[PDB]
């Protein structure tokens, strides 16, 4: 065990310090570091000089260190391979190394549509998510909810009390809702292709049923919401908005789309809307559910998921991801024939209901 | 190119929810989750329900649905090889699943001495720590200290008017010097032999040198240390204690003893002090220095050094780490003949510099 006795402690010093790694990364993003290295070409290699006097600075005169301290937070950056450093072949330490972007990095740099998940950062790192992390302690011996063992309302209350972090919650779900649905766009997923009149549950400002008629012009679109949120709605033609609540009626059409809806709610809402689903569906039935599935033993192929499966249960304690079995159980229990695993796109699966 | 492109959009969707495992961890420590299931002799393997029925719950009867939230906090901790799953052998779903300690999760567990990495784990998450990560955006583009943007005074001076923060802050560095005491004292360093009168600065309650002349008897141990925190020193024979300013004089000794004082000063006092400490040395001597090596390029087999010197860039600026070339130029700056490396003892380098 002579190698365990040193493997394992180094392993336990960094997963000591494991906060901040997700703590200087998100300022190398607020900073627009990671763009500065972009706008210069193809592999580029920029010294922390260069960065350091490209940086909108609005003081004229940054302290001399901060060349310093960008050279060592990039030097962490490229510690664990988000970044690539190279030694130069020549003067100050600013002189010594070049750094460049990984495709892992390019993730965050915005890309041609303009969207990235660098904003998805702010949204999991900002106080008022941070705040519900230091009640899981309390949470767990006395039951509740750690988001309102806080703030005391529900989380889906709280963002029409403070302006600051509904902008931040709108900015992070709409980029990532484009990133995924553009790679699903461009998938070879052909369901959308006998589909005539589409119902979108939950659809926002109506972009999904926008890509869809975008690609498929002749599928006509009704995007369902409440009457909350139909106000912001932008008008935009063959596009049908439609207010009301989910869980009474849905409006009729062909076929359901959905995305992310089913683990924001318990095991019994589910059967609910499911069932009005069902009701709203014609003789044919089809509905085309995005969700994400969770392997039923744990694994190193997974953590992705399970990193935000605990980010749910402090958020909004209501709701909880499934593994297929339990989607297959609440299809049948709504009356469904059964269900089909379609594709994996972008880390989701896509799910038909069949009637 | 697909492989590549699915496997960088899930380690950039990893990377996303990168505070969610350091928030668990800290969480699954505090509630004795780690004890639980090791006082129960080697190869536990306990199921959720016996461990949400042994905690030390503040009320009469937990939540009922506990046992679920603790299942989904340890499947988390499962897949990174921080715990050990087992599907059991065929019911509630708390008892599909079986859970045990990984030898890395053993550092966390009160091993024989009773010191562990969690009052570490816990200093680095408290909150006042914690706000201080939140003005590094601020303190790149304007310049100071980030602890000094939120509180105002220095850290060095906090710890005398907030209660709870000198108790943790005292605790942690008492458990993370112990372990690595105990770990050194245990080695092939035999350093200590030649030693008549040595002298440990900043040596504390003296623990350190306690444990030396524990193995050591004939050596002769003075603890010097600052007037405030003397009156603190337990009676012990053998440790004269003495109270004083490291930057004016050094009581005289064979032997300097130092763990980590260097890098929590900047260049100029570190040469102030190098040269204080010059003279107390007779005309031959030793200064054991505990230290950390700085690799010179960001290779990913040291990502523990780069964390923690990010954690003490954002807490006391005025200090750094350091690389073996700016040490040697330190030493030969006071006035020492040489440097040399001895080992390399729980990640950290013992270094005798010679007169």
């Amino acid at each position: 065990a002579e190698e365990e006795e040193l493997c394992s402690y180094s392993n336990a010093i960094e997963l000591a310090f494991s906060v901040v790694l997700p703590m200087v990364m998100k300022a190398a993003v607020e900073l627009q570091v990671l763009d500065i290295i972009a706008k210069a070409g193809p592999r580029a290699q920029l010294s922390p000089s260069q960065i350091a006097s490209q940086l909108p600075a609005a003081a004229l005169r940054c302290s001399p260190d901060a060349p310093k301290m960008l050279d060592r937070m990039l030097c962490l950056l490229a510690s664990h391979s988000i970044l690539t450093c190279s030694a130069v072949d020549f003067a100050a330490l600013e002189d010594k190394r070049l750094y460049g972007l990984t495709p892992l990095a390019k993730y965050f740099v915005p890309n041609q549509d303009g969207v990235s998940l660098g904003p998805l950062m702010c949204l999991v790192q900002d106080k008022v998510c941070m705040k519900s992390w230091y009640e899981l302690k309390g949470a767990v011996l006395e039951g509740g909810v750690p988001f309102m063992r806080v703030y005391g309302v529900e989380s889906f209350d709280y963002p029409g009390t403070d302006p600051r972090f509904n902008e931040v919650l709108n900015n992070a779900m709409v980029n990532y809702s484009t990133i995924f649905l553009k790679k699903l766009m461009q998938s070879s997923y052909n369901g959308f292709e006998q589909v005539e009149t589409l119902v979108d549950v939950g659809g926002g400002l109506g972009v999904a049923l926008e890509l869809i008629t975008s690609k498929y012009p002749h599928i006509k679109a009704i995007n369902f919401d409440l009457p909350h949120v139909i106000k912001h709605a932008k008008p935009y033609p063959g596009l049908e908005h439609v207010g009301g609540d989910m869980f009474e009626s849905v409006p009729k059409g062909d076929a359901i789309f959905m995305k992310g809806v089913l683990h924001d709610w318990s095991d019994d809402l589910c059967l609910k809307l499911l069932k009005n689903c069902y009701k709203a569906l014609p003789d044919n039935g089809k509905i085309i559910a995005v969700e994400r599935i969770l392997p039923e033993m744990p694994n190193s192929a997974g953590k992705g998921i399970f990193l935000m499966d605990l980010q749910m249960m402090t958020h909004h304690l209501g709701g909880r991801e499934r593994t297929q079995q339990e989607y297959f159980d609440l299809a049948i229990s709504a009356g469904f024939s059964g269900i089909r695993l379609e594709c994996l796109v972008c880390n989701l699966w896509v799910i038909e209901l069949y009637k």
